């Protein structure tokens, strides 16, 4: 019925949350022809409700096959939703992925973990302000205390691809996102439209794997080509760096409320 997809930086408490949703109702695998291990499983509860763990990741950069496997995954649109666990206490390196996440299109909603950790050293979380600020629901969860779990995971069946219409993906600095907007428009058909975002900025930081498996007429290579010349003479950056550079002034205005 429903598809969650769980991911988040290594360490953040993805297998402990996995374990207490989804209990023993759990199949251990293979992704195709990867070295990389393949689990999923019911909802203990909501047995309607199918969990997709992904790798441990930081970003979805196109080196390690574990990042491959990741990206491959929420681009084929199998996922109804995202339920991104975050580390509460190193907030502002989590929301890193988080950022390329919302790009794919696919509904993200963050399980904002260790929040029993964040009352011990004094820092504090405004749940209502950042979810907001960020564009996706957010529920605190602690693995531990065991609260926040089942409010999270009622939270992701309801944010889907089929119940969300409005998509706030993190808006940049007006001189990239008239380039986003640039290779867009140039794009036309030739993207998926929900994924269209995640294939724009990766087209503009030099993709590997995104180049390669698209099919680009003349005609648009030639385009994007300029625009990211021209964008890299504005900045006075190369592409690479001036995405790395946007995400985190986002993370940074959106943590004008943490
Ligand atoms: N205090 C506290 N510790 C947690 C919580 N969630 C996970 N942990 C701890 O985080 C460590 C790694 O958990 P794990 O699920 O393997 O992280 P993962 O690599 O994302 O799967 C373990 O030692 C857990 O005790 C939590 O909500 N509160």
């Amino acid at each position: 019925m429903t598809e969650i997809a769980l991911i988040g930086n290594p360490n953040s408490g993805k297998t402990s949350l996995f374990n207490l949703i989804t209990g023993h109702n759990q199949r251990v695998g293979n992704w195709p022809g990867v070295t990389v291990e393949r689990k999923s499983g019911l909802v203990k509860k909501n047995k309607d409700l199918e969990i997709q763990d992904l790798p441990g990741i930081y970003s979805m950069s196109p080196y390690s096959p574990e990042e491959k496997v990741a990206r491959d995954y929420l681009l084929s649109q199998r996922a109804d939703s995202i339920l991104n666990v975050v580390d509460a206490t190193n907030l502002e390196r989590n929301l890193y992925l988080t950022t390329q996440l919302i790009e794919t299109g696919i509904p993200v909603t963050i399980a904002l973990n260790m929040i029993d950790v964040l009352d011990g050293q004094g820092k504090k979380i405004n749940v209502d302000k950042l979810s907001y600020h960020l564009g996706v629901p957010v529920v605190a969860t602690s693995a531990l205390k065991q609260t926040g779990v089942d409010q999270v995971v009622k939270k992701a069946a309801h944010t889907t691809t089929s119940t969300v219409g409005d998509l706030a993906f993190p808006i940049y600095d007006d001189r990239l996102e008239a380039a986003i907007s640039q290779i867009l428009e140039v794009l036309g058909n030739s993207v998926p439209q929900r994924s269209a975002r995640f294939y724009a900025i990766k087209l503009f930081e030099q993709d590997s794997l995104v180049e390669a498996e698209l099919d680009l007429s003349q005609f648009q290579r030639k385009e994007i080509e300029d625009i990211i010349r021209i964008t890299e003479e504005i900045f006075t950056e190369d592409a690479e760096s001036i995405v790395i550079n946007e995400r985190y002034a986002f993370i940074e205005r959106v943590c004008q409320m943490a």
